[PDB]
């Protein structure tokens, strides 16, 4: 419980909170305007995440330390941390704004019956491949930095103003999608419907179990984010998957996407593909901008 201010610290005076976006599991997230936060931009539309005002000083420290995990990361397909306001109150962290929010909420809005349907039809095959490659590229970047995500899921991806999908601001959906988590004392909140068998069995998270979860994200894309194993309880899901079960393809699932899921859900984790291998499989079928922005095509890879 210490937070030392660094080069990410920004003056509170630069940040204006404009409207609520939604409740993060630790506090309200707002849309804001930030002055002189990005070099070359006089002003930037941002998201800014806070703690609940009921939070202790130590909880604010823990919040900032958890948020700071993202400081090292620079990838087009991972949501970017822009600044921190730790001095005074309220505690703020300023993030790249993702205009269409989290991918689970977004996908659900595309259901024909949804009250908030934006008029956009469900994703085409080309759109799904594009999303898959973007998610896999962000994940490849993170895994290359020896970072294991542990909670890859549509709710933890975000959708930008230009409809690019990115790995979302980390750990932001435990309130809006609380039912996606099974609390198991000692282990904390477990996203059991997204977890690999060895993670369920042994509490082990690896890049190979991130790949398992990627398979489930593809399933959510093709099902418009139904609950995986709907109508099994959390304890039933945990046993089902440990015993070798995995998700059946949604109705009308495109074959190419089905095949990706099947690779992700191999029982032996050493047999699953890597994220770079996923991007390699998809590379010839993407927007022209992809090689300009991807980790996969970068000298860093
Ligand atoms: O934590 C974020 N970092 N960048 C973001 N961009 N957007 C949102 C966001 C969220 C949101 C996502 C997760 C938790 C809380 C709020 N909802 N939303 C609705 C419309 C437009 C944007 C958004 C959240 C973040």
């Amino acid at each position: 419980s210490v937070y030392v201010p660094d080069e990410w610290e920004v003056s509170r005076e630069k940040i204006t909170l404009l409207r609520e976006l939604g409740q993060g599991s630790f506090g309200m997230v707002y849309e804001g305007n930030a002055r002189d936060i990005i070099k070359g931009e006089a002003e930037t539309r941002v998201a800014v995440k806070t703690v609940n005002e009921s939070a202790s000083l130590r909880e604010r420290i823990e919040f900032l330390n958890e948020a700071s995990v993202m400081k090292g990361f620079t990838c087009h397909h991972v949501v970017r941390l822009l600044g921190v306001v730790s001095k005074g109150q309220p505690t703020l962290v300023v993030m790249e704004l993702m205009a269409h929010g989290d991918l689970k909420s977004y996908l659900r809005s595309l259901r024909p019956e949804a009250e908030n349907n934006p008029g956009r039809p469900p994703p085409t095959l080309q759109e799904m491949i594009q999303m898959a490659a973007e998610i896999a590229d962000g994940m490849a970047y993170l895994n290359a930095k020896k970072f294991v995500h542990r909670d890859l899921a549509a709710r933890n991806c975000m959708v930008a103003h230009d409809f690019t999908v990115k790995i979302g601001d980390f750990g932001m959906t435990r309130d809006i999608y609380e039912t996606d988590y099974y609390r198991k004392g000692g282990k904390g909140l477990l996203p059991v419907r997204w977890m690999a068998p060895e993670s369920l069995k042994d509490g082990v998270f690896t890049t190979s179990s991130d790949m398992w979860s990627f398979g489930v994200v593809l399933w959510e894309i093709t099902s418009l984010a139904e609950q995986p194993y709907q109508g099994l309880s959390n304890e039933q899901v945990l046993k089902f998957v440990m015993d070798g079960g995995y998700l059946d393809q949604p109705d009308n699932c495109p074959e190419r996407v089905t095949d990706l899921m099947r690779m992700c859900w191999q029982f032996n984790p050493n047999m699953r593909p890597t994220f770079l291998e996923i991007v390699n499989l998809l590379k010839d079928d993407l927007h022209p901008s992809f090689p300009e922005v991807s980790f996969f095509h970068s000298e860093e890879n």
